[PDB]
């Protein structure tokens, strides 16, 4: 595997491009090389926007799987529809566990009560480019509970709920009708996994 | 008829590009990648449209994946190097990747996958097949990667490592493979590599 540690790069500085609702850092920096010695001095623009953590609500009883859809306009200009079918998930605040967040914005994004939760993975979304990290759990949920809009109007948010089996949230990754990193990672996982998960948790 | 609605098998989402009006784009900052503002409106479930709406959105095009797979000795290739942005969330910035690479004006996934292949690891790559085409991020970045298997043989500064398939989806359960386009090929391999190898070996 691996060789480096942090001790094996210099950040030089990290410079503030933008500051808006997210921001933009020039990190400058120079790194350790394989066959020895440090690089030049490297440059990339680097998006940031903190981390967040996400939940797969699975019903293990009924081995169905709750959506949420909601608008994302970054999707528009190469996806069939900027709403989109995902997972919840929410920002993880200075201090917070991954499963505090991930019941909390089950409640919050699609009034779901989560029992038992599992991990699943920690992903870096897209690390030529941006900082966040994303991690999954699973989550258990009783999908006869699962309805409504949600969303605050404080921010703009319109969210619906889909209940779906775990069979047509798979085919939908299949044919590319649910094409989010996220989600992708979540229900290939849950392909891998579900017997094993509906024995440990309708036992 | 609106009041006898009769769909019930109908599921997935609700609204088209028909119901999102964006009224502009404002560029907010543009060196080599850029962040636009995007204003829109939108149609809500409950009836009706949003208000004018505005959105940050990292724009720094989209990308072409590929997982080179070698059917015959069932390995797999990665790439290591260092991401400067994994630095604050991971142990190490060195990640081990996929073949990766812009997909510039005008060009096709397969050929700039193929093309990345032998220059980011050395692999001239035989057959192709489409693994999935996933957004990176859609609440922050417009980024969508799209991803090929490739079939190798597996006989910037990067280090390219050759390990057997089952290594690396370890290496994912472990959290040593920790990118998207990592997991997520992988996780396909995982899930399709009895039927690849048959194909790919008869
Ligand atoms: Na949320
Ligand atoms: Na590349």
């Amino acid at each position: 595997g691996i060789t480096f540690s942090k001790n094996d790069v210099e950040i030089i500085a990290r410079e503030t491009l933008y500051r808006g609702f997210f921001s933009l850092d020039l990190y400058r920096f120079r790194h350790r090389l394989f066959n020895g010695g440090m690089s030049g001095e490297i440059t990339r623009e680097i998006f940031e926007r903190g981390h967040a953590a996400v939940l797969l609500p699975f019903d293990p009883v009924r081995d169905e799987v709750v959506l949420v859809e909601q608008i994302r306009i970054a999707a528009y200009d190469t996806s069939e529809s900027p709403w989109l079918l995902e997972m919840v998930a929410g920002m993880i605040e200075a201090g917070e566990t991954v499963e505090d967040v991930a019941r909390r914005e089950a409640l919050e994004e699609a009034g779901l009560e989560v029992g038992r939760t599992k991990p699943i993975l920690s992903y870096l979304a897209s690390p030529g480019g941006t900082s966040e990290r994303l991690s999954i759990l699973v989550g258990e949920v009783d999908a006869s509970t699962a309805k409504g809009i949600h969303g605050l109007a404080e921010e703009n948010e319109d969210i619906r709920v889909h209940v779906v089996s775990r069979e047509q949230a798979y085919q939908w990754v299949e044919e590319g009708k649910i094409d989010n990193a996220a989600s992708v990672i979540a229900l290939q996982w849950l392909q891998l996994h579900y017997h094993n998960l509906r024995n440990e948790w309708t036992k």
